[PDB]
């Protein structure tokens, strides 16, 4: 991997794994999802900032500072095969005090056509006490230098399926998958759960016969609390329809909400 | 990845990704056994074999014939940090009707040392009835080209860990987890339970303190019977023994039907 000739985006290559493919012999979205992520932490890395995936300054690690992920929009319009070499393209924008804005380009290195894209918005927080803030002058003009200053938006169409507001899914669901526990390969080198595994969690609830018969082609989630190592997670889905479902993750015990989201499937 | 200069053997080199280490910050055991899985693979599609995981032939296939672990041994001296290059060589030996060996050598891309080693036992089986077989000389005779002739072993040494009987632990366990079910993440391409995530689920019943204090240096695990999409296991574990050895069962969760039982040995850090 490497940043690009104006050092303003990065790029990497990935050939696709035997164990990181579906029942259709392509790679599913949270082996897609974890590639989002290594992209971005060799980003990090390559320019200075942290590679915990929180991308931190020295200024952000001494008042307990960090970036987390607030939602994750991922469209794929072809899933690579195994041994397909998928070209991965990432870069970020500030969007004022609100956070920040992480973008993605997949590409297949044999075509150079444009298989996915990928957006996510970050809020900061103090690591600690949970409580987001507005972002500083200072810790703003920090990141300023390594992102483009014209708007560059994976995601440019106005009115696009990334912005849209997600609503919470009522009781009865139409689907669930009940009493999801994270084992250790879910959680990273801090101990906390993946952003992925709760990709996985949400889609546990879509019934057989649609992973069967359709592609998944949208994923939008949103992220409102973590689920500890020691949480037991539920996963809900109903029908809003191409087929479309609204899920929703709440721990098991008290019915607490850890995210929401909506998917987009197409027939195969 | 390449086959080596004389054809018997496969060689790979994997960089450690962010998402695949511990809290060491180094590789977990589960990434290093898709590792092998993943250069096994591309030994197998490098010489015309199936590339599901089981490496079977035409003729294999036409009698719904496949390969299937019986065995996993791994031993890791030095696990890659995020960043690492790692290189892996594997290959494989016929061990007469038995079955068939799968041995990998780990080294570390810069220092050129030996880093981890592993071996694994392979048994013929139809894939619907679930009988196995022993293996005829005209299947035998398919893969001798692809293999050495001469005995090339990873674990070589006279009492070597890798081949030795593991008992039944016996309840009550000194630990366990509970209801561990799959989810679609840990199933393959021919939805069936990746072989990596049963090691997961061993590991499942080691307390905190032992994953916070020690680092794992053997696991040795043989598989009895799959877990079905739809089942659901429970993982034993009690202490055998600074080194710390332990005892490991998966069964599932209703009639306490045997999947694997295996044992892992742990060095202070
Ligand atoms: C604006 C922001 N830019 N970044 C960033 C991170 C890594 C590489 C380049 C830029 C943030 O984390 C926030
Ligand atoms: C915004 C928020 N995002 N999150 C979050 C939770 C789990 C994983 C990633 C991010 C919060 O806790 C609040
Ligand atoms: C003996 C055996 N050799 N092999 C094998 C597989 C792939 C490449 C080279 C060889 C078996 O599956 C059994
Ligand atoms: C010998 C056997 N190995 N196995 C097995 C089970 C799960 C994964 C891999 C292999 C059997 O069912 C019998």
């Amino acid at each position: 991997g490497s940043l690009t000739e104006d050092g303003l985006s990065y790029k990497e290559k990935f050939v696709v794994r035997s164990y990181e493919v579906g029942s259709n012999k392509t790679a599913t979205v949270e082996t897609i999802a974890n590639l989002l992520q290594e992209v971005g932490c060799n980003h990090a890395q390559s320019v200075g900032f942290s590679t915990d995936g929180f991308a931190t300054t020295t200024t952000m690690r001494k008042l307990h500072l960090i970036w987390v992920t607030a939602r994750m929009h991922i469209e794929i319009y072809k899933y690579p095969a195994w041994g397909d070499v998928v070209e991965i393209e990432t870069w970020c924008q500030s969007e004022g005090r609100i956070g920040t804005r992480r973008d993605w380009i997949l590409k297949d290195s044999v075509t150079g056509e444009v298989t996915g894209r990928a957006t996510s918005k970050w809020v900061m927080m103090n690591q600690d006490t949970r409580r987001l803030q507005k972002v500083s002058d200072d810790v703003r003009d920090e990141y300023l230098v390594f992102c483009p200053q014209e708007p560059r938006l994976a995601f440019p169409e106005e009115n696009n399926r990334s912005l849209k507001k997600i609503p919470k899914l009522e009781d009865p669901a139409q689907y669930s998958m009940i009493g999801l526990k994270p084992r250790r390969a879910d959680l990273d080198m801090n101990q906390h759960v993946n952003n992925v595994t709760y990709i996985g969690w949400v889609l546990e609830s879509i019934p057989q016969e649609i992973v069967d018969t359709h592609e998944l082609q949208v994923i939008t989630l949103d992220y409102r609390r973590e689920c500890q190592q020691d949480d037991v997670v539920d996963s809900l889905t109903t029908t809003t329809s191409d087929s479309q479902f609204l899920h929703l993750l709440r721990l098991s015990g008290d019915g607490q909400e850890i995210n929401r989201g909506t998917t987009l499937w197409r027939k195969k």
